[PDB]
């Protein structure tokens, strides 16, 4: 009886060109392979259709969700996506129809991983003083349109900031995740701060940690700054 094999997981960087899997075995020359989306909905919109004979293939694309570039079979009827973008990380079903071989479906999920952008930072140079005993905003750290949602640490003298993100008088830091239109996810962290005399002469900076595929990572250091100080 048929069997088939399509990879559970696969991931790849933004704008790299991905192709999905969907081998089936137990067949005889003659099956039908299909591709759809899942909707949050349940339904199922069909992607394209393929049957194969031999090793002719036969190619009908039925994509009504749409995407540049257009979606697109191999001659094997894998998926091919190029240029791989957030908005093509979901769920895709393979569907193969043998006859009396019978018919099986499977589920790839696609993730895609998009480094975020540079990270910036953006320092506190107008309310900044060392007489004051506040816990005082110090700065604004932004790493924008990634994939999955990146994490931002904060550095004084090299020496990581250990800070929570829970209130406290002396440090802490804060995270808005914002989900772009686009689909991708922004993040922003400020640090606050209670200074000290010894803080007029340190130097700060914050970091990006982002994940890859295979299970690797990034990280976007931002340039050091020094506090500006008024009087």
């Amino acid at each position: 009886e048929v069997r088939l094999s399509v990879p559970p997981l696969v991931e790849v960087m933004r704008g790299k060109s991905v192709i999905l899997d969907c081998t089936p075995t137990g067949t005889h020359d003659h099956y039908m392979l299909e591709w759809f989306l899942t909707d949050r909905s349940g339904a199922r919109p069909r992607l394209a259709s393929a049957e194969m004979q031999g090793s002719e293939l036969q190619v009908t694309m039925h994509d009504t969700r749409g995407r540049s570039p257009p979606y697109q079979l191999d001659s094997q009827g894998r998926l091919v996506l190029a240029e791989a973008q957030v908005g093509d990380e979901r769920d895709y079903v393979c569907v193969v129809r043998a006859g009396a071989a019978g018919t099986a479906e499977a589920t790839a999920r696609l993730n895609v991983f998009a480094k975020p952008e540079a990270t910036e930072v953006s320092p506190n140079k107008g309310t900044l003083s060392v007489m004051e005993d506040s816990a005082q905003e110090i700065a604004t750290c932004n790493s924008r349109n990634g994939n999955p949602a990146p994490k931002i640490t904060w550095y004084r003298n090299g020496q990581r900031l250990e800070v929570p993100v829970e209130m406290n008088p002396e440090g802490y830091m804060t995270s808005r995740t914002v989900r772009e239109a686009s689909g991708l996810l922004s993040l922003t962290s400020t640090l606050y701060l209670r200074l000290r005399k010894d803080d007029r002469d340190a130097s700060f900076h914050c970091a990006a940690h982002y994940s890859l595929p295979e299970g690797r990572h990034g990280r976007l250091d931002s340039p050091t700054f020094h506090l500006t100080l008024h009087y």
